[PDB]
């Protein structure tokens, strides 16, 4: 079929995982989504003239959850790891997803972006500095994004797909 980029999701409960895949996918923003539905969505989309179908698996389960996700871990081609600008927690836990991607991937070398979402809220808790030098110290892009409002939400996801594109040519 089609071309395809298998991209996943992560980050800790209420970081926004739902509400970017939603924008991207349906351009609206869900402030009220199930936390607990794990699931992939598709897109026909359109980036520097290459047509494909984007499969975005939104995670929402506990570390062990299911043979359909460790399914999708495995072709995971890509992967946003998200944390949320006003939650400490949510960006402590980053290295943890990073190492759980690193298991799933058989200790490869996986294209990722850095997603600090929620850039439209008010009380900042997050060092936008600490993020930039953590993402730098892993060699992936950091975007601040809200699902909010829309901002950075296209920039990252394409973004992630151009840094599949870039490791598939290795
Ligand atoms: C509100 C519920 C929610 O959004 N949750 C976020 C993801 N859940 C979670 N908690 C801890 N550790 C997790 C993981 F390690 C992983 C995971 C597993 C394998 C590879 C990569 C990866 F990110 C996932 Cl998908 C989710 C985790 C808690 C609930
Ligand atoms: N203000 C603001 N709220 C957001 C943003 N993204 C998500 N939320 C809200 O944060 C909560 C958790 O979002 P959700 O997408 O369900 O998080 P998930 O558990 O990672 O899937 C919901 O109440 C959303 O409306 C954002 O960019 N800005
Ligand atoms: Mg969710």
């Amino acid at each position: 079929g089609m071309t395809e980029y298998k991209l996943v999701v992560v980050g800790a409960c209420g970081v926004g995982k739902s509400a970017l895949t939603i924008q991207l996918i349906q351009n609206h923003f869900v402030d009220e989504y199930d936390p607990t539905i794990e699931d992939s969505y598709r897109k026909q989309v359109v980036i520097d003239g290459e047509t494909s179908l984007l499969d975005i698996l939104d995670t929402a389960g506990q570390e062990e959850y299911s043979a359909m996700r460790d399914q999708y871990m495995r072709t995971g081609e890509g992967f946003l790891l998200v944390f949320a600008i006003n939650n400490t927690k949510s960006f402590e836990d980053i290295h943890h997803y990073r190492e759980q991607i690193k298991r799933v991937k058989d200790s490869e070398d996986v294209p990722m972006v850095l997603v600090g979402n929620k850039s439209d809220l008010p009380s900042r808790t997050v060092d936008t500095k600490q993020a930039q030098d953590l993402a730098r110290s892993y060699g992936i892009p950091f975007i601040e994004t809200s699902a909010k409002t829309r901002q950075g939400v296209d920039d990252a996801f394409y973004t992630l797909v151009r840094e599949i594109r870039k490791h598939k040519e290795k």
